[PDB]
């Protein structure tokens, strides 16, 4: 069955992606000393590992890798209600088995937060909703506009503009909420480490601005 | 009507490009204690957010998000004026609700200057106008030598190659005047901040460059 | 005769590689005062220096430049023992002569490891298995998932896209165990230093990877 | 003329390229309060510099923008050698152009070296020679093996590949001799600052590299 083995491919490939991104956030300086935060290390690890998965799985299942796009396509009527039920589900339970893979094999002393995603001190959650859902509304237009068929000028390789596309997100919104703009990335670690503050706007945002980016691109610019 | 379509993109590919590479400059050691400034963040992420943006937005509006490129293509004829102040002003509107937004999101503390673009203190604003000069010319150049129809060698992302020519021009000329090559990328912030401090040569600069670049191309070297 | 091309292309792409890679790991500062270790510098001397061999080398001899890829193409019968015997004895050797330059070239008072991969203090040999495992396997399935003759879909360079997988394999597994996943990258610069602590999770590790990547991908997602 | 405009885009390649990339260099703590060197500053804002000035004018004169490459199409007879001395010429004049300006618009308390390539002090002579000779190696390898008409399997952007092949000579070669591999580049600020030591390696050793690299393509991998 081609089905199973699209939800096994995005099971396999959301396990990689948290485990490598959230494996190059990790201050080995500890709480002791920690070391400066690398900000192109974190941007380029998620971005790139991005592209690495959408390679690696995209003639398998699409490689969403992402609770917020799989939203975006049944918006859409890309993908059948059916199949997006399957899709978060692997998304989530691959999060949560990448980050345990983590936090097995990380030195206690240098676990800190294990990445989870978190609003800064200054900053209000209202004010993390819009920074999230801006930041995934350029990540889905971008996908939509890569995999246009209609489109002919598309040039260079599709997986890594997809990938550029996370990264700028990184490269903006770490110290503001963390640059989640994937549910799943923010639900792995949140179980492993129990901690759920401001949870919610890293569901209701990164939807939002999925919903909005795949509704203005195919019933607005691209009907 | 698709020109209402390609003068809403224009608007909205600004939008995102200042909201996003203004808010990577932020120096969140604030002005207690100054972290120090990573320029191989600032660089890739207005580069990358360049090439996120044209290939999003080329097939809509040609993704000039540039009010010197837009004087271009009005030299070169390749569009018309009646299009062009309705792109420039687009730009301008972009800018100015990208860095509004930012400006919001951002605590009061971390604000600094928003990213206004500023000549060192050692350089004259002679010296200030030929830095930024170069740099739009290489980039303009760059963006015609890849759109050339006539042309058959071109390989590769279009986009990422205009990106990339963004990236070395502030990876050059963040220090001497900001590296901005984008007149509408200044206005935005100095609007919202009311900084205005040699504000004339990031307009006589990058027009002058792009002017330059393009007429040498069209004209002189493949005519 | 074409075999004896293909076995030179693979002892002097190795050759490059190492000695390329192994040098960006210096430490400049000596063991007076060791400068902080930037991780995007070796990273993307690491990944791009595969990108650039599979450039020069890829219709030579393939550009495997890895004794763990190598295998993989013998447990899914795409090149025979003959030739995975002298392939694997070329990059050992082209390991070690590029070791040893980089040893000749190098001042004695940065010499430090020479580029040793070790486990971290801190982290069991058993976990340190597991890290290289995994990076290993998520950069064979890139590779056969980049060089599979019947997909259709595969857009930009294959080369880039396979030093990508190696750059995010380093951002995530420098501090865990070195971030090897290539049995001669590690087998070089330990005969010239005479280091060979746990030496065999940096065979054992990548070997299992890269079947196991190379038996899913030929044998259960697309046979 | 077709020959004058090719004589004249590479002097303008490059100027461009040489201004931007010793620009990039400049280390401006100056020589009171010293910034520690970012070495992924360099090595993008070289390599992607190369990139840019191929996309730019790689349709126009070949884009060699280097003496050493150019001396490669002379022994592999791609061009001919009244050609050959018009590109040295060029692209020699250049350098100087480029560097003069720099010295021009950047102040005098940050100009140091303003980018001369320099031995390292423990560093003989002798190993600077093999250094930049193997650098050059490799990039002259990879621009003949992406430039090769009887290929077919060549995907992405030609020239960044090229742009990368700079980089990771950068990113090992900073600390041991500069990383020139380019005649050019090293002769322009060494003309305008007068600093002449161990000037003849930086001849010598590209050149050397850069023949080998093409005889052995040329003449006995792809005969």
């Amino acid at each position: 069955q081609a089905f199973w083995k699209a939800v096994t491919a995005e099971f396999l490939a959301m396990l990689i992606f948290v485990l490598l991104s959230l494996g190059s956030t990790i201050n080995w300086g500890g709480t002791e000393k920690p070391l400066p935060v690398d900000m192109v290390l974190i941007s380029l690890c998620f971005g790139l590992s991005i592209a690495t998965m959408v390679q690696c799985f995209g003639h398998i299942s699409g490689g969403h890798i992402n609770p917020a796009v799989t939203v975006a396509m049944v918006c859409t009527r890309k993908i059948s209600i059916a199949k997006s039920v399957f899709y978060i589900a692997a998304q989530c339970l691959g999060a949560i088995i990448g980050a345990g893979i983590l936090y097995l094999v990380t030195p206690p002393s240098v676990v800190g937060g294990l990445g989870v995603t978190m609003v800064h001190g200054n900053l209000t959650a209202g004010h993390g909703l819009l920074v999230e859902l801006i930041i995934t509304f350029q990540l889905v237009f971008t996908i939509f506009a890569s995999c246009d068929s209609k489109r002919t000028d598309v040039t260079g390789s599709i997986a890594l503009a997809i990938g550029f596309s996370v990264a700028i997100g990184h490269l903006f919104a770490i110290n503001y909420t963390g640059a989640s703009m994937n549910p799943a990335r923010s639900f792995g670690p949140a179980v492993i480490m129990g901690n759920w503050e401001n949870h919610w706007i890293y569901w209701v945002g990164p939807i939002i601005g999925a919903v909005l980016a795949g509704g203005l691109y195919e019933y607005v610019f691209c009907p």
